[PDB]
C-alpha cells in the first residue's frame, strides 16, 4: 500500500549551474530532487558568475529552463553594490538572499549597514532569506525589526539559535525558519566516521545536545529544506575542503524514517516539506502533481545516492525506512523507482505563471 | 584665566586590582584620574578574580576603598554561571557588564540565550552595558527589544557601529552608547606609528572615514569615556600583546584640544562627560567638587604619562592646546599641576551614598 503525498518543495538548494558544473548541474540536481519526492525547487544565487544582477538572472532562467527536470524558483544574491538596483526583475525571483557570515568576495556584505539598505531596497512584499549562524541570527533578526519586516533564517543547527528564534516568536515578530536533515540526523558523535573534510558543513554539525533541541522544538522549525551543496568527493577529500552536503536524495528517506518511529506525524513532515514553503515563499501549486512513497521499506544509504554528481553522502551507513517509488509532475510520470522519466527542459519557472507571482499592493 | 568645570565623570576604566597591580593599582589610576580631570571613575570587572559574585566584589571593594584617590563604583561581570544570582548585590554595582567579544575564559558567555538570562535575570532599573563589535551591536540590541529594556554599548568604534545605533535611536530604542579619544583621535593612519604591537586594542583602530563617521554623528555619542586599559610596554610590545591603550591622562587634554579648534562645543564636551553618565548610571552629584582647566597651554603629548603604570601612551608627539591646573574634590585640594594630593583612601564607593543608590519601585 502506497501512500500518496503532495508534490514536496525544497527551497534551499545549490544547483552550481552555472560555473560549477562538475558537481552538480540543472538537470543533475533536478534528477537528485524528482528522485527524492521533490517536484519543486529554489536555487540559491552562490553560482559563478553569481546571480547578482538582471543579466546574471537572465542567464540562470534560461538555463533552468533548458535544464531542469522539476519546476523551480531562482533566488537573486544581496551584494555590497546592488542594494536599490534590483526593482524591476525582484519579482521575478524566489526572493533575495543574503550571506552574512562565510561566502565569496561578490556576495560579501562587509556592514550591517548594508544589511539594512537591502531589508529597505527589496520590495517590502517579497522574501528575504538569510544565511545567519549563532549571534548574527539576532543581529538580522533586528535589522528586520528596524525595517519593519519579515526574515526566512535558513538551515538553523544549534540549541541557541533555535531558542532565539521561539524567543522572536513569542514576542510576535515576524520571523520564519528551516532545519537541515544533516542537523536532525548528524552531530559531532559523526565527525570520527565522516573525518574533518567530508564533516565540512556550514553551519557545521551540531552537538548531541543541539540535535536533541531541534527536536524538542519542533513547533518552532517552519520548513525543512536540504541545503544540498554539492562537492565532489574529490573537493570534500582535499587540502581546502569547501562546506556542503549533498542531501535532496536523502532528506526524504530519513524523514520519512523519523515519521515511522513516531518522532514527528506525516502532517508535521507535510507542513515542513509543502504548505509552509508554499506560504513563505508564495509559491503556486502544481497540477496534477504527486509523489507516491513506500513507508516499509528498509534500506541502508550506500556510499553514494544515483543522481547528484557530489557521488558521495555523509548519511552512508544509516539504515532507514521509507523510499520514493513514483512521482508525476504536472501529469506526466516524472520518476519511477530509480528512473527519471523527464528530460532536461521539462521543468518550468514558477514565478513566470499567473498564480506564481507574489500579490502586490498597486 | 582658568576656566571652571565640574567634576567629571568616566564611566568605563580598567584598574587592574585585584591582580594585575603591576599594570595599574586603584592608588595610580585613581591618580591618573584625577590628572585628567576626572573625580568619579567606573571600574570595570575584568580582574583576575574577576567581580562574577558577590565575594569578588566584597574584597574588591575594600580595595578600592583603601587604595582610590576619587571616587568611584564598580561594575559586576556576567559570566556562564551567575545569571539569577546577582540579586542581592547588584544595587551595589555601577551595574552589569556583558563582554560579548573576546574576553577570558570566566567572562565568555557561548551563547546569545546566556545573554537573554542576563538580561532578564539583572534587576530592570540597573544598568547594563555591554562590549560589543560590528554586528555584535545588532545583536544585543535585539536582545534589548527581546527583554523590553535598555542597553549601554562601549566604545563605538565604527561608521558601521554608529549608524546601527543611530538608526535605533530614530526607531525609538533605548539605547545610549559611548567613544573613546582613541577612535576621535587615532586612525589606521597611525599604526605604522605605533606598530602591530602597541596599536593593538579593541576594538581595533578605525579608517579615517569611521573617525569621521564618528564625528559626524557626535549628536548620537551619549558619552565619552577612556576604556583606560594599561598593560606595560614589555607586554604591549612582547609576542604577544593585549589589547588597550592607558588614556585618563590624555583623554580630557585631547577633547579640549577640539573644542579649541570648535569641532565640539564646550557643553557639548560636558554634557559627555559630566551629564549624561551621571544620568545613564544614575551616578550622584559630588559636592564641592570641581576641575579648573587652562585652555591656552600648548604643549606635545610625551612618550608617557606621570601617572599611569603603563608607562607609555599611543598618543606620544600629539600637539594639544588645553591642561588641567586644578582638581577639587569634596572640599579638598586633590590635584595641582602635576602633583597628586589626596592620599589613596579618600576616594568612597558612591553606591554607598544616600544619593548614589538607584530609585527603584517597591
Ligand atoms: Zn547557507
Ligand atoms: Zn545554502
Ligand atoms: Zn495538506
Ligand atoms: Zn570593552
Ligand atoms: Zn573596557
Ligand atoms: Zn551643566
Amino acid at each position: 500500500k502506497l501512500v500518496r503525498l503532495p508534490g514536496l518543495i525544497d527551497v534551499h538548494v545549490h544547483l552550481r549551474e552555472p560555473g560549477g558544473t562538475h558537481k552538480e548541474d540543472f538537470a543533475s540536481g533536478t534528477a537528485a530532487a524528482l528522485a527524492g519526492g521533490i517536484t519543486m525547487v529554489c536555487a540559491m544565487p552562490n553560482t559563478r558568475p553569481p546571480i547578482i544582477d538582471a543579466p546574471a538572472l537572465a542567464l540562470a532562467q534560461k538555463l533552468a529552463e533548458a535544464g531542469a527536470r522539476c519546476d523551480f524558483a531562482l533566488f537573486l544574491g544581496a551584494s555590497s553594490e546592488n542594494a536599490g538596483t534590483l526593482g524591476t526583475v525582484a519579482g521575478s525571483a524566489a526572493g533575495l538572499k543574503l550571506y552574512l557570515n562565510e561566502t565569496f568576495s561578490e556576495l560579501r556584505l562587509d556592514s550591517v549597514v548594508q544589511w539594512m539598505e537591502h531589508f529597505e531596497t527589496w520590495p517590502s512584499h517579497l522574501p528575504i532569506v538569510a544565511h545567519a549562524e549563532q549571534q548574527t541570527v539576532a543581529a538580522v533578526l533586528m535589522v528586520a525589526q528596524l525595517t519593519q519586516r519579515s526574515v526566512h533564517i535558513s538551515h538553523v543547527a544549534r540549541k541557541e539559535e533555535i531558542l532565539l528564534i521561539k524567543a522572536a516568536k513569542a514576542r510576535g515578530l515576524p520571523v520564519t525558519c528551516e532545519v537541515a536533515p544533516h542537523h536532525l540526523f548528524l552531530s559531532h558523535d559523526d565527525l570520527e566516521r565522516l573525518g574533518p573534510g567530508k564533516g565540512e558543513v556550514r553551519p557545521e554539525l551540531g552537538s548531541r545536545q543541539d540535535v536533541e533541541a531541534l527536536w524538542e522544538n519542533m513547533a518552532v522549525i517552519d520548513c525543512f529544506a536540504s541545503d544540498h551543496a554539492p562537492h565532489t568527493l574529490e573537493e570534500k577529500c582535499g587540502s581546502r575542503p569547501p562546506p556542503g552536503f549533498p542531501g535532496l536524495e536523502t532528506m526524504l528517506p530519513l524523514l520519512l524514517t523519523a515519521v515511522s518511529e513516531g518522532r514527528l506525524s506525516l502532517d508535521d513532515l507535510l507542513q515542513r516539506l509543502h504548505h509552509n514553503p508554499r506560504r513563505i515563499f508564495h509559491l503556486p501549486p502544481q497540477e496534477d502533481t504527486y509523489v507516491e512513497v513506500d513507508l516499509e521499506h528498509e534500506w541502508t544509504i550506500p556510499s553514494h545516492m544515483p543522481f547528484s554528481k557530489a557521488h558521495w553522502t555523509p548519511f552512508e551507513g544509516q539504515k532507514v525506512k521509507g523510499t520514493v517509488r513514483r512521482v508525476v509532475l504536472r501529469g506526466e510520470v516524472a520518476y519511477i523507482d530509480g528512473q527519471v522519466l523527464v528530460p532536461p527542459g521539462y521543468g518550468q519557472d514558477v514565478r513566470k505563471w499567473p498564480q506564481g507571482a507574489v500579490p502586490q499592493l498597486p
